């Protein structure tokens, strides 16, 4: 007996340069329970923190990030705006860096929530600083991957500031990021949720084990999926999955080094123009709501996109199995037998990323490429390279 | 002698069956015009609509629309939230109809301005109605094009609602939404500065002529660009430019029935992994700000693309004449010679989309397509086809 991961060998994925970010995709299950975990004793902590700042009249939350960190804001500021009476906004810091005075006023207090991975990103650091210049009520929760990341010193200067630190194994030494957003990801749901952190660590343990199997039983479904060398993808996602829409277009575009064309939109909106991208060579993944009332406007974009000639592909990808979606879909993955509870349907990305990453990597192992560089000519990295912050 | 519009004749625009798309282009600096005087007219009218609003406790004002009529919202929010106190977003209507719940509260007056060409998406119409079904203090600004428009017929509901109509001409009877989505970007950035029309007015003047001249002016520059026969095209532009690279990226994929792949990023945004798509048959376009401080990020993006092998092609578009993007550009366009003054920079958009409608067109044109039904056999439409509204 040998081991696999993604249905590959440590020795094959080392000889394409590939292991680094194999490993990485595969643990997302075990680093979630330790996300939980991580929050969970930081409780007492972080209520105070956040239950302080939020009292504060006229304040807003802006959750902030650069690329796939962006993203992370992305995938949760439906419901958390939804949620809390106090405004929740995702604002990238590659829009705060070019804008600032679009998004931070001096009588306005703020609580920034910066997301990296790395930290070292010039933008995360630039967008804390600008903040610092404009905002008088100015807080800061650093969600970083990386101590010693750039963001995460600036935990030790005379700021009003909260360091929450990943696990130390979710700085991804891979190009993309896997657990590095997940983990972001789970965070930002986990940390206005602390009064129900107990029943939501019943839900957390379910999401992880259906994870692993994820990662097992889907891929050789995945494998089949890749072999047609699709030239462009599209990944269609409602609300909070719009957001995993964005990341799930992103890796599978990064880790082909620009070989597949990408898109992402919502199902409702993907009819309006941005469609027209369907050719015989496109593959379309559709990830499904749980909100009884949503799920019914994303059978009928399925239907029809399935029916529309031109041979092309679409999988669906449904938190429970489905009947209808299976006989009106190319390809089909389920992630639980009988619908699971949850407290909100962003909860639902953390199951569905994963397939989304697999064929992201896939693609790359199977077009010949080093998923751990898949520009190691370094058009573009892993660290943001000729950022120039300019002055104030 | 003989008329042409973007160097064809009209005779020969009809027989390609592009005509309509091509007056329609080439109307907009009349139809800007047009619109200036339709929101002086009704100044007295909208601004006590909108302080009345506006004085409500926890208001909000929602910009939304479907497709490129949800582009207009993303135009302008960044400006205009900035400007206003009170908070000024864009939702789309395909994201207001699949989730309301995450986007209107019973506590919570609401402004909802509703955008749309034809009036006849059925989103636009099931948008109003959830709003009314939710929201106990809900206030409606149709901006429409279409007065036969199933929108524009909800003016004679009862609602509490103001049917600002745009020009007749603007209904763009073409699949591409031209003057439609320019008049209803120019009226939503009109409408917040009834304070300052007459010194607006002079800027709108400036606009429409040096408008008339893109269109005349640029189009051997164009002709030369398409030529390329470019597989993907990327647009760039910051803060309310998203917005405009939102619509350019549409319609040049729309117009050319998904053969030419698009992307649509911020500049500084691009580099965290979306760049990726860069290959040797890719067209960058560059959208510049007229703010000082944020044009510096664009200098060094635009030096960063432009060195980065690969021989692919950038088209840089400024609005005024500047050497240093002439020598760091494939491709260079200028609205001006020198700097014109402007409220915000949000107000360059309008003379910026031309060039990109043209592309969008022009390809279209020598690709074999006919632009005005660029999608004959009808996978998408001018009026969105087979969207089911479900039971609230």
């Amino acid at each position: 007996g040998m081991k696999n991961l993604l249905g590959y060998s440590e020795d094959y994925l080392k000889e394409r340069k590939g292991y680094i970010t194999a490993k990485e995709i595969c643990n997302q299950p075990k680093l979630w329970r330790e996300t939980y975990e991580i929050i969970l004793s930081q409780r007492e902590k972080l209520k105070s923190f956040l239950d302080n700042f939020a009292k504060k009249p006229n304040a807003k939350i802006v959750i902030t990030g650069a690329g796939s960190s962006a993203f992370v804001g992305n995938s949760v500021v439906s419901y958390l705006n939804a949620k809390e009476n106090i405004k929740i906004e995702a604002i990238a810091t590659t829009d705060i860096v070019s804008h600032p005075f679009y998004y931070l006023k001096k009588d306005e207090p703020t609580l920034l929530i910066s997301c990296a991975r790395s930290g070292n990103s010039p933008e995360s650091t630039a967008a804390v600083t600008l903040a610092e210049k404009i905002v008088d009520d100015i807080s800061h929760l650093i969600i970083t991957c990386n101590s010693e990341g750039k963001l995460a010193l600036h935990a030790k200067r005379n700021y009003n500031s909260f360091l929450l630190l990943m696990p130390e194994e979710s700085n991804d030494k891979g190009f993309a990021m896997t657990g590095s957003f997940s983990t972001m990801l789970l965070s930002c749901l986990l940390i206005f949720n602390l009064d129900k952190l107990e029943s939501i660590g019943k839900q957390i343990e379910s999401i992880s084990m259906q994870g692993e199997k994820v990662l097992v039983n889907n891929v050789e479904l995945m494998k089949k999926i890749v072999g047609e060398k699709f030239k462009r993808t599209v990944y269609l996602g409602a609300a909070n999955a719009f957001g995993l829409a964005k990341e799930s277009a992103l890796k599978v575009l990064e880790l082909t080094a620009g070989k597949i064309a990408t898109l992402y939109d919502t199902p409702l909106g993907f009819r309006h123009g941005p469609k027209s991208i369907i050719d015989d060579e496109t593959l379309i993944v559709i990830f499904f709501s749980n909100d009884t009332y949503a799920r019914e406007y994303e059978y009928d974009l399925l239907k029809e996109v399935y029916s529309q000639n031109g041979n092309h592909k679409v999988l669906a990808i449904s938190e429970y199995e489905d009947k209808l979606i299976e006989d009106n879909s190319d390809y089909f993955i389920a992630i639980n037998k009988e619908e699971q509870e949850y407290e909100d349907d962003s909860f639902l990305s953390l199951d569905y990323l994963l397939n989304a990453q697999m064929y992201a990597f896939i693609n790359s192992m199977e077009l010949g490429i080093g998923p751990d560089n898949p520009c190691p000519t370094g058009e573009v990295n892993r660290v943001v390279k000729g950022v120039i912050i300019h002055d104030y």
